[PDB]
């Protein structure tokens, strides 16, 4: 793939340092460039090995004509002791336009959702996708509700088939996804629940709270964060709005062991953290980003550590314990610099520590962990 000539040095002088900064590197040109990535919860043994078998959702986007999928990457991982791996496209399934977000339903693994087309969102069963279908491959469901598309999607882990997307169209749509009717001969139709019209800009992102089934948090480009109470009425306004960033915020992510503690991702090259329960005193700014950030994910494993991604190539890790204090920032654990391109999105693996999967937008999909002399730096 064509290199500008900077970038070419950097990702060679990035290589040679690769032994010493990194544990692991694992390097993967696709077919086409996806916007999105999530790695599967499962984890395959395979006993006397010294590697597990694990699975990632990867998306297309196309130049233009050329059919998008939706397809299921499985990962030879090795096991990590204590003192070249495959990478095959396992499953391919038809998707309409570009596959602008997919998630995977929590309680229900095999069912993924995606941002489409024109602002539609398509339920995929993978179960009703395999080499012994009749006809054409069709999406399980479609998500009739927004009208312009949307990067916005997340399934409440506390409510089976409960689905938030949020669009350019400015909307937050809320869907009962009910599963068992699924067949791979039709195509159900599906409207929303809900709309909440709250936002006056681009709806980057939405996040179901992990503990508490009803608390959705939404950012938007018009520079605000919002905490939405599904159980009141959809027109009732949102209880909560921070005005959180003097510019475009473009994720959120809730913390899955601390339930006051969320973050925001903004075009202010910041990522600001903030206690649910007054939401208005920002605790704390994380700079280090060179250009917007983009992509946020807290480790699956370690409260304190936080994982943000930007237009500036990098992926940066945050460790949470060292705010309290000889020139850089001290909570920047770790700085990627593998991708030669702007970052799509990344994802940490659930079943390694310190694993993530990044991808950018020149076709790159990286799975690296940072050396253990980097983050263990305080074990014994």
């Amino acid at each position: 793939i064509d290199l500008q000539k900077t970038i070419q040095e950097e990702y060679k002088l990035w290589k040679q340092n690769v032994p010493f900064l990194y544990d692991l590197v694992i390097t993967h040109a696709l077919e086409w460039p996806s916007l999105t990535i999530q790695w599967l919860p499962d984890k395959k043994t395979i006993p006397g090995t010294d590697y597990s078998i694990q699975r990632l959702i990867l998306g297309t986007h196309t130049s233009g004509n050329d059919q998008n999928y939706l397809q299921i990457a499985s990962v030879q991982l090795p096991n990590f002791d204590e003192d070249s791996y495959t990478i095959e496209i396992s499953q391919k399934i038809p998707h309409d336009g570009d596959v602008n977000r997919a998630r995977y339903m929590p309680q229900k693994p095999e069912i993924i959702a995606t941002m489409g087309e024109g602002g539609n969102a398509y339920i995929f069963d993978t179960t009703c996708h395999d080499a012994l279908t009749t006809g054409e491959a069709l999406p399980q469901a479609v998500l009739k509700g927004h009208t312009a598309e949307g990067f916005g999607l997340c399934w409440n882990p506390n409510l089976p088939g409960n689905l938030a997307t949020g669009a350019e169209d400015q909307v937050i749509c809320l869907w009962d996804v009910q599963t068992q009717s699924f067949t791979s001969s039709e195509t159900k139709v599906i409207s929303p629940i809900a709309k909440y019209h709250r936002h006056t800009d681009i709806v980057n992102d939405v996040q179901f709270h992990p503990q508490h089934e009803a608390l959705l948090a939404s950012v938007s480009d018009d520079c605000t964060l919002q905490i939405h109470d599904t159980r009141l009425n959809p027109e009732e306004e949102a209880p909560k709005v921070i005005q959180a960033h003097s510019k475009a915020i473009n994720a959120v992510a809730i913390n899955p062991f601390n339930d006051y503690l969320l973050a925001t991702a903004s075009a202010d090259k910041t990522v600001a953290l903030w206690d649910l329960r007054n939401p208005y005193q920002r605790l704390h700014t994380l700079e280090g980003h060179e250009d917007e950030v983009y992509g946020l994910e807290w480790s699956p494993h370690d409260e304190p550590i936080l994982a943000s991604s930007s237009t500036d190539r990098r992926v940066c890790i945050w460790d949470l314990e060292k705010i309290g204090e000889e020139d850089g920032s001290p909570e920047l654990l770790f700085m990627h610099g593998g991708h030669t391109n702007r970052i799509s999105e990344f994802s940490w693996c659930p079943n390694e520590r310190w694993v993530v999967g990044s991808l950018a937008d020149d076709n790159i999909l990286q799975i690296w962990s940072p050396s253990r002399v980097i983050w263990g730096r305080d074990h014994v």
